[PDB]
């Protein structure tokens, strides 16, 4: 089946003791490929992201690289815990480019009142300076992105209704319609107690290649991959059974959260997929698969 | 009861980026007063000490105060990890001076197969030089010092064979016998799960004070104090109940590990104890205990 | 009657402690406005660039700003010491884009011998991955910049055959021709000794507007101003008498080199110039120029 | 004759642009060996040291080292510009050691009005912790320190009553008399300008060996060697004609100040004596002088 291929046992990107806002941790970070770079806009905390550490702000970060392995890293974020539903700051980011704009979503965490987070949208022409645009879902949500293009026509965005991928359809960006959900937990399994897309779905000639995560009854996190119809995505023509990662190497069975992996950024660069993602919400690593090993059992029963 | 009275609401010592052998984390201190100043060995790492990428390591610094809480540092450490047994380096140094010659015992981590830890000794003229005599105890071990005198004409000192306070005798320094255990855990409180010695005992008119360290069933590091016979320091002559130190300033409570303050010297100066701890394995403190102020309840009954 | 209008009397960028790289100076940078930021290519010094001990390497870090002020800064150099061109690594970079491509001249010190110091040239499409093309001109020189967009269809090039500005015309940007001065030093003035550019040309209605810095007999640097013919760039047709720039500030009269101001760079956003320049070879400050203040005296007479 | 020996062509200490206050220049240090090490309490400017460059201010640093090559330096100054009489700074610290006492004698520079500069005095038992006596001589005056041990009972002094070496003596360290010159330049030499001492005198069998520094007319600096009577350090009992030490390193030919070799302190382990010098007043180099090879 398909399976992420680490490039060594080592992160990518770690924490940088010298930087208050990224003191602690760096995960979970979009990532894309433009101009023959790696960019990764990063999730960073000043602390250990759970309340048992403390309360911890999450920040956006800038990283770069020419090998998709060796990164330099910007010494202040790129966005900062700027709005009332950002007080806790920025987390998750996924990032998409259209018609020369990156538009990222992100969950702003206010922790004002139970809930209070919700997917917000910026934009930037430069991964550097971000225009904020507000919530997109006036409602607890997360695990949210845009598809990197319009489908008939309509800007399309994956959710993440509780517990399972939703996705909904939108003229305008601002008002969002046709919510249906179409990725399920299965029970007694690796992916029985939740799910939703890692990183932005990633266009191939069989379908939305959508790589998404889960846990399990153990509260244990790994990604699994999925192919979606090009013209109706709400149509899944296949599922692998089995994980393509899950926590292996030391950083990511232990850390500040133990045994995850959890990705929120594929780049592509000449039909290799560098999925970037965080270890044990404390670190980053990074696996690859080419675009030819994207292979699914072929099957028809009810 | 006895408490411990912080100097200041910031540390004295912190980590510093320039310099990659304490660039994430100094904690975990010896101290001693001589010939007019405050002295520290301490214990600085290059990534944070919890952490689970990479390969931390310890190495010894050494700071310097005409007043206790403000430290003049030198750049490069006086000890650093030159052995096998010091492989990830030397933690938490006690220190004492005996006859014109500092002894310093710390634990060597090697993480070269299981429990790969000794309490070794080291002496010193000056501070600066230090010379390696090996291993103390060819057992996993930790949290040791000697005492600051001879007693009955012997070396004294204290380990932690777990979860307990260990004492031992020695004529020549190499050689030790007649361990016994001298402090225990109590269940259902604040020094529940381990104890062990903070710094080196400090000789009174009423016995010797020792400061010690506990984790309670939620791993969360408090300081205590006991009185021990001049004689024989196996004799426990009272217990304070309660904690003298607990982590109550924000870099107390939260770090790279929660809740942990952490003592491994204890300086005089004119009958005033200056306390040094780290806090939260990050940075270090100092709380003091004038000698007057330290009052035991004593008893007489089976 | 021109003057450069300083944005703050505090430098926009400093050597950082913690990098040995631009530990000591950063300063005479390029730079350039692009895709709504403004980036720096900043020369940056391990050690004081005028010491007579060790061996200091000038290396290359990037910068970049939404406004023009306040930078963020990437943790390594995008281009260090790889050849032995540069064995002391690689000076005073002047920047232009032509077609989807950035041009960077720079001085090559490889100390090897005589005179060892070399324009070179190197392209890249991202300001962060660059691609050596290798020495410009076989003899000793410096103070080289393309101008930003080819002539008559050639590319031309500013260099400093001492002690004036020269310009030469190249078919292919390996072999130059046409070799002749264009600006001289003026006895018993402020410009005296030599002069140089400043950063590269910029277009304008009336000729390409040209900073240029200068030294007098006392060794201070200064900036001016000349304007050449659009089409001819060798000749001059007005050229100010006095600075447009002079050391005034602290950080511009003290530091590694007394009484220097010195730029490699001028971006320019909406009709305002932004020089960059490095203040006593220690600091980059920055001061504007809107380009409907670029007025010169005229006459008409034999 | 004797020659200092340079023990490589690399300084041992350098300024740090980390801190400000040993941004520019490190130089002109005194000099221990005490306790199985090597100190170091070195003049230290953020600014280099000539009014070309600014308003320097000198502060001390101190350093530390187990085998007189390789330093460990504090991050901090141990003594820093808290009187009016040293407004820009303390200067060339010369240091002894008399019974457990650490004896330092420094330039105090006002810079307030023409000539305002003295020998000013601090002590301490550990090298850190500095305690100010006060101006020593109430005239301009610098290039001073005491001997090492006592003679007949009474302390003395090296000064330098410009331009010559001058000696005093003191009971108490507060009144000093039978001020005396004992060395002069010598004209139309390398030592016609201006002589004053390097490092403090160090006690040999055959007298005082003495470490000197002089200007020439074009003030280049380079040092000598006299020899001084036991029992009475007034009479010179030799002088060698040639330096010992002249500007040859790079860093010691250029820098803040070109071709200046300056010595204020003179360690001494196991018969070799280790002299600490600034070069060009920007860093400090070692080079060395076994006992045995002090002839004249
Ligand atoms: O901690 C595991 C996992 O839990 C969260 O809720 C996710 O959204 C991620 O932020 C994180 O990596
Ligand atoms: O992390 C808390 C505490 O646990 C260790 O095991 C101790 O020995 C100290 O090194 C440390 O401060
Ligand atoms: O030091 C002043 C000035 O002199 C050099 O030669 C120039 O090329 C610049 O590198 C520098 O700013
Ligand atoms: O500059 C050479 C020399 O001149 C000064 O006056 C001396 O006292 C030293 O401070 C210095 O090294």
């Amino acid at each position: 089946g398909i399976k992420l291929k680490r490039l060594s046992d080592k992160p990518v990107l770690m924490p940088k003791a010298e930087n208050e806002w990224e003191r602690a941790a760096v995960f979970n970070t979009a990532a894309i490929y433009d101009n023959g770079l790696f960019h990764l806009i990063y999730r960073a905390t000043d602390i250990g992201p759970h309340a048992k550490y403390g309360k911890y702000i999450s920040r956006l970060g800038y990283a770069v690289s020419k090998d998709g392995i060796n990164f330099m890293r910007l010494d202040k974020p790129v966005m900062s815990n700027e709005t009332e539903q950002e007080l806790r700051g920025l987390e998750d980011p996924r990032i998409v480019k259209i018609d020369g704009i990156y538009y990222m979503m992100y969950t702003g965490f206010g922790d004002r009142f139970q809930d209070d987070y919700r997917i917000c949208l910026a934009t930037s022409k430069n991964l550097i300076d971000w225009e904020r645009k507000g919530v997109v879902l006036d409602e607890p949500n997360k695990d949210a992105s845009l598809f990197p293009e319009k489908i008939n026509g309509k800007y399309v965005m994956l959710h993440r209704r509780y517990p399972d991928i939703w996705i909904a359809f939108s003229d305008d960006l601002k008002n969002w319609y046709d919510h249906k959900p179409i990725l399920k937990p299965i029970p007694n399994t690796w992916e029985s107690a939740r799910v939703g897309i890692g990183g932005p779905p990633i266009k191939t000639k069989d379908g939305w290649f959508l790589i998404y995560h889960a846990a399990d009854d153990n509260n244990v996190y790994r990604l699994g991959a999925v192919l979606l119809d090009l013209e109706d995505p709400s149509k899944v023509i296949a599922r692998q059974k089995e994980p393509i990662l899950e926590p292996e190497l030391g950083w990511e069975k232990e850390g500040y959260i133990p045994n995850v992996v959890f990705s929120c950024g594929n780049a592509v660069k000449d039909d290799t997929i560098y999925v970037y993602y965080g270890g044990a919400d404390t670190v980053i690593g990074v696996a690859i698969l080419e675009m030819k090993d994207i292979k699914f059992h072929h099957h028809h029963h009810h």
